[PDB]
């Protein structure tokens, strides 16, 4: 639940194909960049794809979280 880091929206990037739409979620394609909640979902995260929102369990989608060498690094 690292929601000290860069807060609110956060950024990270997705891994090959978040296709998870079902009503309305973002579509990160081959590698895409995020900026959902950040780890506001502990290991989920929530956020906006080329103004395509969603969120994704990381699945896809791995990078982020509180930054400043604290990316689970020094905590």
């Amino acid at each position: 639940t690292n929601k000290r880091g860069e807060r609110r929206r956060r950024r990270c990037q997705v891994a090959f194909s978040y296709l998870p739409q079902n009503d309305d979620e973002l579509e990160l394609k081959v590698g895409d960049i995020i900026e959902v909640v950040g780890e506001v979902e502990e290991g989920w995260w929530e956020g906006v794809l080329n103004g395509k929102t969603g969120m994704f369990p990381s699945n896809f989608i791995k990078e982020l979280s509180g930054e400043s060498d604290e990316l689970g690094i020094s905590q």
